[PDB]
This record gives C-alpha cells, sequence and structure tokens, in this order.
C-alpha cells in the first residue's frame, strides 16, 4: 500500500544531512508525517510529486545544478495541472545558504513566491500558518480520491 | 475557513520588528483582531487586501521601494473599486520615521489623507475615533456578504 | 545568440489565433519586433520574462485558469525585483472579451493599472504614448547590459 | 451615527495646544458639546463644516498659511450658500496672538465681522450673547433636518 | 524626457468625448499645449498632477463617483503643499451638465472657487484672464526648476 | 503684474448684462479703466477691493441676498480701515431697479450716502463731479505705494 507524506524536501546528493536536520526541526514544530527525497522515495520524482501534499524546495549551494531546475519545473507544472491547492510548493532557506547566494536559475523560478527562512525569527508562525490542518486534511482527501481513481484505472486493465 | 482581520500593516522585509511593535501597541488600545503583512498572510497581496477592513500603510525609511508604491496603488484602486468605506487606508508614522524623512513617492501618494503619528499626543483619541465600532461591524458584514458571494461563485463552477 | 523582443502577449493554449491577430494589429501601428508567448519562446516562462521589454497580459475568457494567475504573479514580482521600468506590464482587452466578463483573479491582480482596450477609440494614441521610443531604447540598453553581465557570469564558471 | 458639535476651532498643525486650551476655557463658560479641528474630525474639512453650528476661526501666527485662507473661504461660501444663520463664523483672538500681528490675508477676510478676544474683559458677556441657546437649538434642528434629507438621498440610491 | 502640459482635464472613463471636445474648444481660444487625463498620462494621477500647470475639474453627471472626490482632494492638497500658484484648479461646467445637477460631494469641494461655464457668454474673457501668459511662464519656470531638483535627487542615488 | 481699475461694480450672478451696460454707459461719459466684478476679477472679493479706487454698489432686485450684504460690509470696513478717501463707495440705481424697491438690508447699509440714479437728469454732472481727476490720481498714487509696500513684504519672506 502507498502512504501519503505531509511534506517533501527535494535536495541533491550531498545535502541529506541538512535535509534530515530540517525535517526533524519541522517534526519538532508539530507537523507530522515528514519526508525527505532521498529517504522514503528513492528505493521517479513524479512518484514523490503525486504522493506529497506540500513540496519543499530547499535552496542551497549544491541545488544550482539544472537537475534541480528540472525538478522545480516538473513540480510547478504538475501543481498547476493538478486540481486545487495553488500554493503547495514552499521554498526553504536554511542557515548554511545565505539569502544572497541563491542560485540564479532556481531562485529565479522561485522569485514570485513566499520564502521560508530560519534567519527570520517568525519561523514558528510561518510554519503554523502555512500548514493549516484544515487545508492539509482537504489535501489528504484529494490525494485519497485521486488514488482511488488510480486504483479504478488499474483494475480496468 | 477564512478569518477576517480588523487591520493590516503592510511593511517591507526588514520592518517586522516595528510592525509587531505597533500591532501590539494597537492591541493595548482596545482594537481586537490585529494583523501584520508578514505574519498571517504570507504563507498574493490582494489576498490580504480583500480580507482586511482598514489598511495601515506604515511609512518608514525602508518603505520607499517602489514595491511599496505598487502595494499602495493596488490598495487604493481596490478600495475605490469596492463598494462603501471611502477611508479604510490609514497611513501611519512611527517614532523611528521622522515626518521630514517620508519617502517622496509613497508620501506623495498619501498627501491628501489623514496621517497617524505617535509623535502627536492625541493618539488615543485618534485611534478611538478612527476605529468606530459601528462602522467596523458594517465593514465586517460587508466582507461576510462578499465572501458569501465568492462562495456562491465557487459553487457555481 | 538571444534576440530581444519588443513586447510579449502571454496567453493560454486555445488563444493563439487572437494572440497573433493582436500582434499583427500592433505591428500595423508602428511597433517593431513583436512576439507572442506560443510562437518564439515555447520551443520556461522566465525565459520570456527576462528577454522582453513590455509584457502584455491579454485578458480573455480562457485566461482565468490559475496558471495564468501564476504567470501574472511571477511577471509582476520579477518586474518589481528588476531595476527600473515600473510599468512594463500592459494589460489588454480584445473585442472577444467584454469588460464585464474579466476573470475575478486575473482582473483583481490588474485592478490598479491602465487597461488597453480596442473598444475605446483612442487606441492609436494609447499605443503611441505607452510605447515611447526613448524609454524603449533605454529598456533595450538595460537588457543588453544585463545579458552582458549574464555572459560574464557564464564565463566565470 | 453622526454627532452634532456645538462649535469648531479650525487651526494649523502646531496649534493644538492652544486649540484645546481655548476649547476647555469655553467649556468652563457653559457652552456644551465642544470640538476642535484636529480632535474629532481628522480620523475632508467640509465634513466638519456641515456638522458644526458655529465655526471658530482662531487667528494666530501659524494661521497665515494660505491653506487656512482656503479653509476660511470654503467656510464662508458654504455658510452663505446654506440657509439661515448669517453669523456662524466667529473669529477668535487668543493671548498668544497680538491684535497687531494678525495675518494680512486671513485678517482681511475677517475685517468686516466681530472679533472675539480674551484681551477684552467683556469675554463672559461676549460668549453669553453670541451663543444664545434659542438660536443654537434652531441650528440643531436645521442640521437634524438636513441630515434627514441626506439620509433620504442615501436611501434613494 | 518629460513634457510640461498647459492644462489638464480630469474626467471619468465614459467622459473622453466631451473631454477632448472641451480641449479642442480651448485650443481654438489660443491656449497651447493642451492635455486630457485619459490621453497623454494613462499609459498614477500624481504623475499628471506634478506635470501640469492649471488643473481643470470638469464637473458632470459621471464625475460624482468618489474616485473623482479622491482626485479632487489629492489635487487640492498637493496644490496647497506646493509653493506658489494658489489658484491652479479651475472647475469647469460644460453644456451637458446643468448647474443644478452638480454632484453633492464634488461640487461641495468646489463651492468656494470660480466656476467656468460655457452657459455664460463671457467665456472668451474668462479664459483670456484666467490663463494670463506671464503667470503661465512663471509656472513653467517653477515646474522646470522643480524637475531640475528631481533630476538632482535621482542623480544622488 | 497687477493692473489698477478705476471703478468696480459688484453684482450678483444674474446681473452681468446690466453690469456691463452700466460700465459701457460710464465709459461713454469719459471715465477710463472700467471694471465689473464678474469680468476681470473672478478667474476673493478682497482681491477686487484692494485693487479698485471707487467701489460701485449696484442696488437691484437680485442684490438683496445677504452675500451682497457681506460684500457691502467688507467693502465699507476695509474703506474705513484704509487711509484716506472717505467716499470711495458710490451706490448706483439703474433703470430696472425702482427707488421704492430697494432691498431693506442693502439699502439700509447705504442710507447715509449719496445715491447715483439714471432716473435723475443730472447724471452727467454727478459722474463729472464724483470722479474728479485729481483725487483719482491721488488714489492711483496711494494704491501704487501700497502695492510697493506689499511687494516689499513679499520680498521680505
Amino acid at each position: 500500500e502507498q502512504k501519503f507524506y505531509n511534506f517533501v524536501i527535494l535536495h541533491a546528493r550531498a545535502d541529506e544531512h541538512i535535509a534530515l536536520r530540517v525535517r526533524e526541526k519541522l517534526e519538532a514544530l508539530g507537523v507530522p508525517d515528514g519526508a525527505t527525497f532521498c529517504e522514503d522515495f528513492q528505493v521517479c520524482l513524479q512518484d514523490a510529486i503525486d504522493h506529497s501534499a506540500f513540496i519543499i524546495l530547499l535552496l542551497t549551494s549544491n541545488f544550482d545544478c539544472r537537475l534541480s531546475l528540472h525538478q522545480v519545473n516538473q513540480a510547478m507544472m504538475s501543481n498547476l495541472t493538478r486540481q486545487g491547492s495553488p500554493d503547495c510548493v514552499i521554498p526553504f532557506l536554511p542557515l548554511e545558504s545565505s539569502p544572497a547566494q541563491l542560485s540564479s536559475d532556481t531562485a529565479s523560478l522561485l522569485s514570485g513566491l513566499v520564502r521560508l527562512d530560519e534567519h527570520s525569527q517568525i519561523f514558528a508562525r510561518k510554519v503554523a500558518n502555512t500548514f493549516k490542518p484544515h487545508r492539509l486534511q482537504a489535501r489528504k482527501a484529494m490525494w485519497r480520491k485521486e488514488q482511488d481513481t488510480r486504483a479504478l484505472r488499474e483494475q480496468s486493465q
């Protein structure tokens, strides 16, 4: 059976340490069912895209590779194609990545959206108000019905 | 569900400290359901514009950026377009911003309106008479019926 | 090599006919180096955003999709971030789209700006005074120097 | 709801101290429902003009600005246009403003009217006979019926 | 480069026909460098306010909207703030707007000023004596020096 | 530059026809530099008061409005305040206004002064002896020196 994951942090190969650091930091804030790209999904990326509610794009020095650019574009176009939830993709800015060192391409693709930064002192309220339980349960119901339709298609064949 | 907020203080990135300072100062004066731009809205700006009764434009040194100018113009044109309440936009003048240092563009856009300043000693009466409960409840009813119409439109699709 | 384009009309998939109709109408008015979103750019959107001087947002019935909303927000935030030229984004209103049928979200995002409409009889003067050659050449120089800096960054790697 | 105010003292920005000093001095003399320009009206000037019975023009050093001249002209022309009450505008002369230092323009606009001065020792009788209760109640009735007509016009729309 | 315009007629959306009718009527009388709000300025309002010498407020049936009220207040407060020229704002009364149908708010804001009406037969002398060339050249010099100061400020940054 | 005017005929809105009729009648009698209130002054009243030598108060049916009463009082008090020339204010009585229909208030304010009437056959001598050239030149010199003092005050600021 497939499990829904609350949030997913896409990251490069050499980023897993801060990936799970941020994931645990989030778990401490009261958001359950965490996930990181290289932990529960890589046993491609679309498999994580369709099974996650709110996508987290962790901007960092090693995220400037255009593979990350392809992931960002795929995630955004899938989110626009999918029904509802206009603001699932939540960019992130850890301590190790300065605001001024953001990669040109990735940051340009994220210029017109809110940015989550631990440099700010309002992180508690940011996570509290971005992850509202009601919309999260609505997303869970939407994913559950979409997976029901997927199972119907599978049974059709 | 969406929550109505009594007043909103739009501000730049490096202004949140005095933003919440002024918000708490207002809460102490007897105005409930406060709000600041970077606290309950950024998880774009129109989302805060349509869900707020009285807009607060905090003039300051770092509000001279033309992004603030765009916010001011959008707020004013939306207020003129919307029905009723000709005087929702209430400019503000904290201590850290002198009267003579007001930005040319933003202040010019606010030349022909009342200005709230803590330099004045009549601040108590200013807040008391600008935020009259009867007009505030009228604004709340107007917003509630507008959101009812919005829900009707959503259900139409 | 990359070519600068005078103006760009963003539009949905089923809009290309009136897109190029309006583009040719503009070419007839004396504005050179035209462009439409689905003609010279789609071989993502940021590629067209940074390589265009004045963005044209053609409001229409099939532009109400929130993908258009994302395009509008990205364009506006990029324009505010970029230096100079506060009024590049020029909304448009063709004949097939009535003034009263404007989409709620897209039109709300464009409430506080000038609107170009062929319903009006002052279209000649509107295009003449919005596309002033001097500011257009200033925009061309700004884009040329920005691309020179981009080439410098590319050569740095 | 709107409240009628017995008298209003128009004054500049740097005059509020003596404005409320004179207002309290008047309250001590037996005239109720006082008002000053920067206290109950600024949350434009016509809003105070139509909601006041007897206008007080406090001549002083900082009232020579031509904005005060515009206020004086607007008040006088509105009073002449309005029906009844030929002598609502009562000039004032506090202690801090000498009779010989009156501004040329403002004083010229007030040359042919009675002048209230605390330098005189007949101030008690001056206030007693200028603010006769019967004409004040007549003014209150006139304002009440005018506001009833205004409400009728509002309900017409 | 910015061009100074002799006079500007602010008007609503559905007024442009009589706007340019009156503008051409004025050009025929010997006043050069005409302008109307929806012709050379809309490609916000302050841009037209600071680049015009004598503001024309065309009272009409469709000018009663409170957006016109905001324009009137902004223009008057800017004129009072600016140095010199106490009487730039010249109200107008075309044929299609009767003297008795003047909007309550707009007309109230213009009660204490001269009114230009084509109903009167002294229109030639009215325009001749209101637009005296000497004061017009003084206004042009004032605007030129103000724009020189603005350019100095721009170069300072 | 400001021009001195020999005489001024104050009148209501619906009086301009007989106003200029009487003005031309006077010009025919040999008095130069004529003027009427609604012709060279309205582009407030004090502007005409200080720039005129001999004030003409044309009594008529439509001059009974108390605005005319305010004008009369202001003119008389200014004349008494000003130095010299005790008899500048010359009442007038045209044909269309009978001697017995004079308004109560205005006529009462003019009871103790000479009255100019075209009903009388001694009009030629009346105008000849009231407008003596020597006193007129004395008035012109007084006005010129007063305007020189006004210019000195203006230059002081």
